[PDB]
């Protein structure tokens, strides 16, 4: 419609450091390897400031509700739960941060950008929706 939305099915395109930075948050090394190479398919839910993310990352599922500007908890993908809250920088790009991440979510046409820093790890995902 006439004001912009993130809800989508997204399939994952192409990735970089996937292995880097998944060694950083600590999983193990067979599912990293198990991993890597799946195309996975991400579902974006949104209504208004309120979001639902259902998120295929290699062999993990990982899903999340918030609001912009609420505190939220936040599944990680150590399984861990992390209060931190979601912001908007600009209609299409929600920024969060937890245990010294920063993700970048950012839609543009059918095409969701993921950033996620750790140190100097810079790990990219791009999307596409189905």
């Amino acid at each position: 419609g006439s004001h912009m939305s993130f809800s989508g099915k997204y399939q994952l395109q192409s990735q970089e450091n996937f292995e880097a930075f998944m060694k950083a948050i600590g999983l193990p090394e067979e599912l990293i390897q198990k991993g890597k190479d799946i195309k996975g398919v991400s579902e974006i839910v949104q209504n208004g400031k309120h979001f639902k993310f259902t998120i295929t990352a290699g062999s993990k599922v990982i899903q999340n509700e918030f609001t912009v500007g609420e505190e939220c908890e936040l599944e990680t993908m150590t399984g861990e739960k992390v209060k931190t809250v979601v912001q908007l920088e600009g209609d299409n790009k929600l920024v969060t941060t937890f245990k010294n991440i920063k993700s970048v979510t950012e839609l543009n046409g059918d095409i969701i950008t993921n950033t996620m820093t750790l140190g100097d790890i810079v790990f990219k995902r791009i999307s596409k929706r189905i």
